[PDB]
């Protein structure tokens, strides 16, 4: 943590800090919600933020990074982000999933799709052979081109089914995810993992602000709608 | 395994043997049943005693076994326990949640916070500054204080809900539970993953003792009641 | 990737090739399907090659493969096989259990029996003692007849229930699975990762031409069927 990670820091403390608030205050909203469908918005988007803020810890204490050996020098590379992913990006498919109440075999592909993007990330961001790191990269790239075409098509019906009462909040669930995740792909390809025009410092920065918008940011919004009650014909407001 | 590991081999080997016992009896006490809810306790608890054979039998052979660079020494890890917990502590409060009928939420919330728990107690027991490893272990901690929590509160309703007809067996195994449960974080406290106040082999043991009754004490309560049959009002002792 | 892993690299081209094609074409297949159960069956089986495809690559460049010692040697071994079967084999499981709407208990006795098999398999390939590496291949072997005996016992029924109106496909299914799955623990324990009789060159062959076809050749013969579509009494041809 010496000439490694040092300089990112401040984001990775900052990271750590709006994660840890953020979990904090989904937890005390959701104490009170009887309501079995709102029951599962608020464990799923709770836990979001709280598993970043657990690996944004790892990073900041040096546990969640490590060297890796290519273009002929040692690039410090923040593994964590990969272990939070994993298991976050797939539980914010679920809440826009369980909103449309999208179909099991929707649902599988989703999570089916997101797990190949973030291991193939992963295996990316330690592939010893520079050339190769980006084959890596594009294979999950088609991994998550898949998933937004998804939230795009064949996933939802006006027609008393899956968006026929209340899909407002759906729809701009889904402008900040095809947005915010999409960013993903161009910070890592020109950061410390990928190019290496982008300081690490400044990637770090970056996902800093990608990660709690896209948590944090869409965890607010959500939390806040009234989808989380009624799908049928029942807003359920207070 | 020669000055790492050696004198807590008894206990290793008397736990993985009291572990295969276990799953080889709750297997032949399931052959049989046909009913479907009592098929979900016997294949979930059945499983329990079974993963932490394999991982006992891992750590009496050494794999499971690594050295942590701490307090200026190489201590002896026991990583294998991490992996045995991160599958079996979920599936014991399937066992729990089940009985009662939980909510999806109330699922998803217990299984979420069990793999916190179970992540950063193994970040802890891996973690190279010694002083950050208690800060892994207070989090981890309260990751368990939110699993007991919910346990007891808004987990019954007698008004034909959750704890209607019978419930007896899951105040008794709720109380097992906490009461198991809670020794861990101690036991770990003072032990070559914490303080190092207890040595590695009387550490080993109470995890053995608390295992087992945690699994296959935990398993024949259970496996043994007429709970498993019916929940609304049918008990089905044979 | 000098002299641990060369001779075989075109089996593992041959096998990333294969494996790529099939997902392109049930990729292709699915597109149109309304039908929500036969979304399933796409979903699980489009998938499955899908992975397989990422793990192949990972061995065709070398980051899939990994040296252990043992015998008094340095062994190449491709761990990255365990990474595909973890998923790959609960998944295809899970579309034979789907086919004949197995309890859920039965399931998860099936899934859990499964990551055991997978696990064992991989300690036992990373074991560093070389008998130590066949009790662990006695386990796995124990996990996998478990399954086969699953899938003959206590899976079916003809009285309007798991086989009552087409179930010609699962047994298909089934006769392809045990065949092709029995052929694994004899080829690894005659190969790199046991004995080592046949060389590290043909033993990827042979997995290679193994697991074609139980993915892709499986996949083919299910996703034609009109088994996916109905169960009760409804063929849906076209
Ligand atoms: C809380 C974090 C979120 C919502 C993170 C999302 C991450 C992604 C969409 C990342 C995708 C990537 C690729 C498509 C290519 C390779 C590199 C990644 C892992 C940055
Ligand atoms: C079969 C094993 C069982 C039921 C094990 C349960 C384990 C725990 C409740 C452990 C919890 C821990 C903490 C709260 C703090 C950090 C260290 C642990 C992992 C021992
Ligand atoms: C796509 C791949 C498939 C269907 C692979 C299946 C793998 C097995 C049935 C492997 C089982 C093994 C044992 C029973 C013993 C130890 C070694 C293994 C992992 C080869
Ligand atoms: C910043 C808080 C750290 C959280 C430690 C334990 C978290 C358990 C979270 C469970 C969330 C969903 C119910
Ligand atoms: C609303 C009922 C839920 C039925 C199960 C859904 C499974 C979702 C998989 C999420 C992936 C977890 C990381
Ligand atoms: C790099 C820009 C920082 C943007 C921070 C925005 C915080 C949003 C607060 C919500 C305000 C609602 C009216
Ligand atoms: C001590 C027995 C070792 C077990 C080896 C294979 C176990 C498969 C267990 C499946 C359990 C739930 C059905
Ligand atoms: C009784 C029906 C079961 C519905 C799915 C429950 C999921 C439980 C998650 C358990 C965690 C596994 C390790
Ligand atoms: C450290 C104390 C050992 C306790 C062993 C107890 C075994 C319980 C057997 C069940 C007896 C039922 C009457
Ligand atoms: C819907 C199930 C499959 C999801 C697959 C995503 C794959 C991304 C790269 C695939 C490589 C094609 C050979
Ligand atoms: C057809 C409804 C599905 C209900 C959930 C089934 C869970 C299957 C577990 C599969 C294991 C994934 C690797
Ligand atoms: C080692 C033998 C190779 C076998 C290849 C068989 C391919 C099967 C194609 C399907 C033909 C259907 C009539
Ligand atoms: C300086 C540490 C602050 C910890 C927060 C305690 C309050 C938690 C309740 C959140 C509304
Ligand atoms: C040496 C390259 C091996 C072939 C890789 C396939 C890449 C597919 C990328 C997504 C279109
Ligand atoms: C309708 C929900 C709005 C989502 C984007 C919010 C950005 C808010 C920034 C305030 C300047
Ligand atoms: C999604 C719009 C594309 C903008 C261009 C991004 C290129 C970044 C690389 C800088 C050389
Ligand atoms: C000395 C090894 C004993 C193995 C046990 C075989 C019997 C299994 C059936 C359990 C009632
Ligand atoms: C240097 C310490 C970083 C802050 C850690 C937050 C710990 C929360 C512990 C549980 C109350
Ligand atoms: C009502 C179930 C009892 C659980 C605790 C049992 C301990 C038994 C020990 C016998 C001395
Ligand atoms: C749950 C009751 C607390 C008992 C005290 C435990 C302290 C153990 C540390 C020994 C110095
Ligand atoms: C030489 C690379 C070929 C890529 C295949 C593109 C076509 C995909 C559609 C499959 C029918
Ligand atoms: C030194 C060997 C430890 C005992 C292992 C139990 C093996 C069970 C194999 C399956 C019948
Ligand atoms: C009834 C389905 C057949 C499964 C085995 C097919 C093997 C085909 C090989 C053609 C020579
Ligand atoms: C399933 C039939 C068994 C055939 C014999 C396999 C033995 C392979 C080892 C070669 C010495
Ligand atoms: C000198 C104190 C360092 C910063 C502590 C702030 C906690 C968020
Ligand atoms: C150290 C700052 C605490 C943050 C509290 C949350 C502000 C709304
Ligand atoms: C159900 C998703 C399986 C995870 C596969 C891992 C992708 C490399
Ligand atoms: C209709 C979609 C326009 C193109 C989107 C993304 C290109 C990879
Ligand atoms: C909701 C409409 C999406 C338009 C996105 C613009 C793509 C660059
Ligand atoms: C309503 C406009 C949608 C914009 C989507 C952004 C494309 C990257
Ligand atoms: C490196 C990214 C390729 C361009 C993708 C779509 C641009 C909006
Ligand atoms: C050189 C500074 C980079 C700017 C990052 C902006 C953060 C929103
Ligand atoms: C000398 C024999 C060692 C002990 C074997 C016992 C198996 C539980
Ligand atoms: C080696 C001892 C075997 C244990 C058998 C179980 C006793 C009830
Ligand atoms: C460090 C915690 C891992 C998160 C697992 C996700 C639970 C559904
Ligand atoms: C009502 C609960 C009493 C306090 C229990 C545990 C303290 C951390
Ligand atoms: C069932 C009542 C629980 C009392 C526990 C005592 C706490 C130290
Ligand atoms: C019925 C009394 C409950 C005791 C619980 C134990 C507290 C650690
Ligand atoms: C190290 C443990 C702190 C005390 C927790 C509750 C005592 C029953
Ligand atoms: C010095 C012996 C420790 C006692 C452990 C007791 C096992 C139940
Ligand atoms: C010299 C070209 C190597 C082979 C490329 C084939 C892609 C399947
Ligand atoms: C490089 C060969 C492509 C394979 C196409 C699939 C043949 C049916
Ligand atoms: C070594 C086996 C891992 C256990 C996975 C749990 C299956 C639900
Ligand atoms: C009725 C089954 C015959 C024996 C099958 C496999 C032996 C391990
Ligand atoms: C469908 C009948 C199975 C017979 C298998 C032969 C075993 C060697
Ligand atoms: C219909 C005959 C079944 C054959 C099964 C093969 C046994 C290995
Ligand atoms: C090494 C394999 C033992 C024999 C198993 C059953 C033969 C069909
Ligand atoms: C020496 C050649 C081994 C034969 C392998 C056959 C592939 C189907
Ligand atoms: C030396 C490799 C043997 C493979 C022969 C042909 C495979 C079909
Ligand atoms: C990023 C801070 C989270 C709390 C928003 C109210
Ligand atoms: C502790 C603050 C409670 C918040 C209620 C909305
Ligand atoms: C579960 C932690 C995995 C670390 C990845 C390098
Ligand atoms: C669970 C481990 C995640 C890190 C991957 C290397
Ligand atoms: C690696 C992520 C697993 C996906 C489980 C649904
Ligand atoms: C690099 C891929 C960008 C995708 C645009 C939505
Ligand atoms: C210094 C400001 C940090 C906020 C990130 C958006
Ligand atoms: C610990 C031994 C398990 C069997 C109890 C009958
Ligand atoms: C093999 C013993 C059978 C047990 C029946 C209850
Ligand atoms: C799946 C085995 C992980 C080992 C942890 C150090
Ligand atoms: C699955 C691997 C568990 C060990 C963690 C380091
Ligand atoms: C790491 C444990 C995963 C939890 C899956 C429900
Ligand atoms: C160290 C935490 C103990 C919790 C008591 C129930
Ligand atoms: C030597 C006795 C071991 C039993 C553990 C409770
Ligand atoms: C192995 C090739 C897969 C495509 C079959 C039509
Ligand atoms: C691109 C080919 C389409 C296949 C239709 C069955
Ligand atoms: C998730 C990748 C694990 C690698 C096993 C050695
Ligand atoms: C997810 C990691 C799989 C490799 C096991 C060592
Ligand atoms: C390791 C595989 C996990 C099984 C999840 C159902
Ligand atoms: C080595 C085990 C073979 C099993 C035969 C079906
Ligand atoms: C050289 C032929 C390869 C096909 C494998 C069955």
């Amino acid at each position: 943590a010496q000439i490694t990670g040092r300089p990112e820091w401040i984001w990775l403390a900052l990271g750590t800090a709006l994660m840890g608030l953020g979990t904090l205050y989904f937890l005390v909203k959701g104490m009170g919600v009887s309501d079995p469908d709102a029951k599962k918005f608020y464990a799923i988007t709770t836990l979001v933020p709280a598993i970043a803020f657990t690996m944004y810890l790892s990073m900041l204490l040096g546990y969640g990074l490590t060297m890796v050996p290519f273009g002929g020098e040692q690039n410090p590379i923040y593994w964590a982000r990969y272990a939070d992913w994993l298991f976050t990006t797939p539980l914010l498919l679920l809440d826009l999933a369980l909103l449309v109440d999208a179909d099991q075999g929707t649902i599988l592909a989703l999570v089916g799709a997101d797990g190949i993007m973030i291991g193939t990330g992963l295996v990316g961001a330690l592939t010893k052979v520079y050339s190769y790191r980006f084959v890596w990269w594009a294979i999950s790239t088609a991994a998550m081109l898949y998933i937004l075409y998804v939230l795009f098509f064949g996933f939802t019906s006006k027609a008393e089914s899956m968006r026929p009462e209340v899909a407002s909040t759906f729809k701009v669930l889904r402008n900040v995810t095809v947005v915010l995740w999409s960013a993903y792909p161009v910070v890592w390809l020109i950061g410390s993992e990928g190019a290496g025009i982008v300081p690490l410092n400044i990637e770090t920065l970056l996902f800093m602000v990608l990660d709690v918008s896209a948590k944090v940011g869409f965890g607010l919004i959500l939390l806040r709608s009234r989808a989380i009650f009624g799908e049928a014909e029942a807003p359920e407001p207070s």
